[PDB]
């Protein structure tokens, strides 16, 4: 409830919309995160939406979730920190940077975590019906666990120029042209083809190239050190037709996927 019930060690790194710290609870020295959040420019109306979500995101328990732990609010800087799990083997992409950086390929035994953990991470959150599933926001613990944790509450000039700058690799072909549990598969083959081949499976200098290259559901194999399995399961996440792919429950019916892939905390 309060800040003092905390001690900051460090910033990890400083969000498009506050700094992320790692933090220590006084009570017990369980080793923490949150995030600083300054509302100060929000409107009574945006203060309530966000507190809708957090509320949201409150209520999700999950081992596969990055867990919320805390809100606190200091008004004399007018900062809202949100306290989150800490996640000691950080995010994906600098996972996916280091194999790019070292040349090499990451463990199929590592996709396959992934896959699986990730996959009972949206079938979670589909019962539940911020689910964006961009390496930044898939994170790693000390303990061979995958936790998504897509923090969009955030989210308007530094949420204009990410929505405008940046490019969506991940966009189903269906979102290019509402809600859709099959549009999240797809997300997660690009994702876990992007764990494979350190490359989205569509890239273009254009968003309008890249359309186009989604639209013809065309890409690459994965490497070839990678089982015709797992080609073929991302392969079919990655199909044309939304109906074609996987869902959650035939994904997990792979016997690519066993208990070891699973969380273990």
């Amino acid at each position: 409830s309060r800040a003092e019930d905390y001690e900051v060690l460090y910033t990890i790194g400083t969000g498009s919309y506050g700094r992320c710290q790692k933090i220590r609870r006084k009570s017990d020295g369980k080793i923490l995160v949150w995030k600083e959040l300054d509302y100060g420019s929000m409107t009574e109306a945006e203060k309530q939406m966000l507190v809708s979500e957090v509320n949201l995101l409150r209520e999700l328990k999950h081992p596969n979730i990055v867990r919320y732990y805390d809100r606190i609010i200091d008004r004399t800087n007018t900062t809202l920190y949100i306290v989150m799990e800490y996640c000691e083997g950080g995010d994906l992409a600098s996972v996916i940077t280091k194999g790019t950086k070292e040349r090499q390929y990451l463990d199929e035994e590592f996709v396959l975590r992934v896959m699986t953990q990730l996959t009972l991470a949206l079938k979670e959150c589909h019962r539940r019906s911020h689910r964006d599933l961009k390496p930044a926001n898939v994170f790693l613990d000390g303990k061979q666990n995958v936790k998504l944790g897509d923090f969009g509450l955030a989210r308007h000039d530094t949420s204009f120029a990410k929505a405008f700058v940046g490019t969506p690799y991940y966009m189903s072909p269906e979102q290019m042209n509402s809600y859709n549990e099959k549009s999240d598969i797809w997300s997660l083959g690009c994702l876990l083809y992007e764990l494979c081949a350190l490359m989205p499976p569509f890239t273009a200098f254009s968003q309008k190239e890249l359309a186009g290259k989604i639209r013809e559901g065309k890409f690459r194999r994965i490497p070839y050190r990678y089982s015709d399995e797992l080609n073929e399961i991302i392969t079919r996440m990655l199909n044309l037709k939304d109906y074609h792919r996987p869902s959650v429950e035939e994904i997990l019916e792979n016997p690519l996927i066993l208990e070891h892939h699973h969380h273990h905390h």
